[PDB]
C-alpha cells in the first residue's frame, strides 16, 4: 500500500477472528478495527462495518467519500465503485468472485477461521438502524436477541436476516474516509 493523493479508496477489511452479538457495544467494536489494522502497518481510520444505536451503517463513511471513492479490499481489488452504489437497495451484490481478507490477509470466505460465513450489519439495504435487529447495539449474545446478518454464500453484503446473537459471524472494518 500506496496510493496516490487523486486516487482516493476505503477499504472493507475483516477483523480477524468472527465475533457473536455480544461486542462489548460499537466503541468495543470500532476498538478491535484499530488494534487490528496498526498491526498490520495500515494508516486509516477504520470503524466498525455496523449499525449501532446512534448511527446508520451510512453515516460512517463521511460526505466528501460517499459519492465517488471506491470500496476495495487489502489487497486492492475493487469491491463496490463507491458507498452510495452499495447502500442504493441492492443489498450489495458482490460480484463474480470477488473475496474479502481479514487485515491478517486470510480469504474469509474460503478459511476455516470462519465456520459461519455470515456478516453482522444490523442495517437495512440503505444501511439504516434496525434498533430491533442489531443485538442490542451488541452488548448481547443471547440466542433470544437478534442481529441483522447477511450470507456472504447468497452473494450480498446486506442482505436481511434477523440471526440469532450466540453466533459467531464475520465484522468488517470500513475506513472512515481516504
Ligand atoms: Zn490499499
Amino acid at each position: 500500500h500506496s496510493h496516490r493523493d487523486f486516487q482516493p479508496v476505503l477499504h472493507l477489511v475483516a477483523l480477524n477472528a468472527p465475533l457473536s452479538g455480544g461486542m462489548r457495544g460499537i466503541r468495543g467494536a470500532d476498538f478491535q478495527c484499530f488494534q487490528q489494522a496498526r498491526a498490520v502497518g495500515l494508516a486509516g481510520t477504520f470503524r466498525a462495518f455496523l449499525s449501532s444505536r446512534l448511527q446508520d451503517l451510512y453515516s460512517i463513511v463521511r460526505r466528501a467519500d460517499r459519492a465517488a471513492v471506491p470500496i476495495v479490499n487489502l489487497k486492492d481489488e475493487l469491491l463496490f465503485p463507491s458507498w452510495e452504489a452499495l447502500f442504493s437497495g441492492s443489498e450489495g451484490p458482490l460480484k463474480p468472485g470477488a473475496r474479502i481478507f481479514s487485515f491478517d490477509g486470510k480469504d474469509v470466505l474460503r478459511h476455516p477461521t470462519w465456520p459461519q460465513k455470515s456478516v453482522w450489519h444490523g442495517s437495512d439495504p440503505n444501511g439504516r438502524r434496525l434498533t430491533e435487529s442489531y443485538c442490542e447495539t451488541w452488548r448481547t449474545e443471547a440466542p433470544s436477541a437478534t442481529g441483522q446478518a447477511s450470507s456472504l454464500l447468497g452473494g450480498r453484503l446486506l442482505g436481511q436476516s434477523a440471526a440469532s446473537c450466540h453466533h459467531a459471524y464475520i465484522v468488517l472494518c470500513i475506513e472512515n474516509s481516504f
